[PDB]
């Protein structure tokens, strides 16, 4: 086992610059609550001994595992115990216990302050000052909070940041050109962070499997022209690229994607012609580009897909005999005929087509028996166009703000025992879906809205196993990955759910809510909505719009009130009141 330092190895592939950042990036999502300043440290020991396995293979800590090289100096932090103690603990294991008792930690909710956005003129400044810091913090405070963040892409994000800051921080006016482009990238890259998430997840909780399938799908409908072979290659090493992302293994995750990108880019003429755009530039624009590439059109001349799924003589042969390459073959054929459907909905067709296999090759005329299957998906295809074209028009018809309530509300009643905070978050991000959606085309509303429901959903399953309450919840998010939308969407109002008591300090507010812009004081009026929706399940849309109406009236009335205090001191204690006689 005499070997290529892989420290060394990992350096040379991707360079000293992103090395640095896939460093930062792996100690921050391990240790999510120390200081940016020890991570620095750890980097700084890293990178020294990587540059000196480069120079010498023979040095100390060269031959050792990229986990023991990270393991040991994790280890060999003075002020380690006083952070979490949790971690303490893995110190005293080898490796791999130790390196699983890491990733064991990985919170996906932790305790932390919200990310603050300095004004125009500081934030500008200190990019001035010191850009390696700067774009150190940005790296750091987004892989601490998103503890799965794809690493590559997390790059790429804070580029765009560096190129965003470059832009505004000259230009006459500071603040009005940046905060625009700044909100514009932390969208996109909570949605990055959501869809990374559901990677893991499925990888990790549900197999590789299920992960496969779902990029065999989503591959054939982006890749349409491209041959069954070259997808499942394709989805081969993809597959390997995530699980060692979210693993940790972020070092080789990275090198692994560039190679996948390489690979692409050389066979791009039997892939997708609109790869020519991604092909000829650098790595992280490259594979980001790759990653996001719209789909290509439908190459002409393809037979009707029942001939090879229904009216082979070999059907029943070739589900028997070789399931899995019959399966991929048909979610292939399937899924390139339909750009315009969901994965989700696609996955769950492909479900049906082998249940309705099962059945009917064990038959003794199964072509009799299956003959109408590709007909019997209609009504698995319709109920998914009903939900958006339905939650469409409410979201047209009340705005963003009343969209987002409805969602609260019926969330809230679905699920009541969740805690507040998931709930209200989750219910914007459904908000957030008819927003990005629902002005979309036909053509790609469905695959637009399931899917973007998908990482939703998932991020609702995640937060909820961290702290276990509904066993709806808990239901949904273990049966089945492709059936959790419908699942969710099939729960009624919970009737068995006791009500709670309205907590005094609910509408208690030291006008530290006055500081607050006005996208912050929805929040608290939709946390407020949650608790009164826990304390009457049964209360109306009036009822609720009145109370959170003279929340809304408290706000407007005391934060312009010279002496906020003598005004919710005086105001406060009288909704409170005025809350039980509306409810
Ligand atoms: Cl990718």
């Amino acid at each position: 086992e005499a070997h290529k330092s892989e420290i060394a190895h990992r350096f040379n592939d991707v360079g000293e610059e992103h090395f640095i950042g896939l460093v930062l990036i792996t100690f921050s999502q391990y240790l999510q609550k120390c200081p940016y300043e020890e991570h620095a440290k750890l980097v700084k020991e890293v990178t020294d001994l990587a540059k000196a396995c480069v120079a010498d293979e023979s040095a100390a800590n060269c031959d050792k595992s990229l986990h023991d090289i990270f393991g040991d100096k994790i280890c060999a932090l003075p002020s380690l115990r006083d952070t979490y103690g949790d971690v303490a603990d893995c110190c005293e294991k080898k490796e791999p216990e130790r390196n699983e008792c890491f990733l064991h930690h990985k919170d996906d909710k932790p305790d932390l302050p919200p990310f603050a956005r300095p004004e125009a003129d500081v934030l500008c400044k200190a990019f001035h000052d010191d850009e390696k810091a700067f774009f150190g913090h940005y790296l750091y405070e987004v892989a601490r909070r998103h503890p799965y963040f794809y690493a590559p892409e997390l790059l790429y994000y804070a580029q765009k940041y560096k190129a965003i800051l470059t832009e505004c921080c000259e230009a006459a006016d500071k603040g009005a050109c940046l905060t625009p482009k700044l909100d514009a990238l932390e969208g996109k890259s909570l949605i990055s962070a959501a869809q990374e998430r559901l990677r893991c997840a499925s990888i990790q909780k549900f197999g590789d499997r299920a992960y496969k399938a779902w990029a065999l799908v989503r591959l054939s409908q982006r890749f349409p022209k491209a041959d069954f072979t070259d997808i499942s290659k394709i989805v081969t090493d993809l597959t390997k690229v995530h699980k060692e992302c979210c693993h940790g293994d972020l070092l080789e995750c990275a090198d692994d994607r560039a190679d996948l990108a390489k690979y692409m880019c050389e066979h791009q003429e039997t892939i997708s012609s609109h790869l020519k755009e991604c092909c000829d530039k650098p790595i992280l624009e490259k594979a980001h580009c790759i990653y996001g590439l719209h789909n290509d059109e439908t190459p002409a001349g393809l037979p009707a897909v029942a001939e090879e799924f229904v009216e082979d003589k070999d059907v029943c042969k070739n589900y028997e005999e070789a399931k899995d390459l019959f399966l991929g073959k048909f979610l292939y054929e399937y899924s390139r005929r339909h750009p315009d459907y969901s994965v989700v909905l696609l996955l769950r067709l492909g479900k049906a087509y082998e249940a309705t296999l099962k059945k009917c090759c064990a038959t003794d005329d199964p072509h009799a028996c299956y003959a109408k299957v590709l007909d019997e998906f209609q009504p698995l295809v319709d109920e998914p166009k009903n939900l958006v074209k339905q939650n469409c028009e409410l979201y047209e018809q009340l705005g963003d703000y009343n969209f987002q309530n409805a969602l609260l509300v019926r969330y809230t009643k679905k699920v009541p025992q969740v805690s507040t905070p998931t709930l209200v978050e989750i219910s914007r991000s459904l908000g957030k879906v008819g927003s990005k959606c629902c002005k979309h085309p036909e053509a790609e509303r469905l695959p637009c809205v399931e899917d973007y429901l998908s990482v939703v959903l998932n991020r609702l399953c995640v937060l909820h196993e961290k702290t276990p309450v509904s066993e709806k919840v808990t239901k949904c998010c273990s049966e089945s990955l492709v059936d959790r939308r419908p699942c969710f969407s099939a729960l009624g109002p919970d009737e068995t759910y006791v009500p709670k008591e309205f907590n005094a300090e609910t509408f208690t507010f030291h006008a530290d809510i006055c500081t607050l812009p006005e996208t912050e004081r929805k929040i608290k009026k939709q946390t407020a909505l949650v608790e009164l929706v826990k304390h009457k399940p049964h209360a109306t849309n009036d009822q609720l719009k009145t109370v959170v109406g003279e929340f809304t009236a408290l706000l407007d009335k005391c934060c312009s009130a010279e002496d906020k205090e003598a005004c919710f001191a005086v105001e406060g204690p009288k909704l409170v009141e005025s809350s039980k006689a509306t409810l």
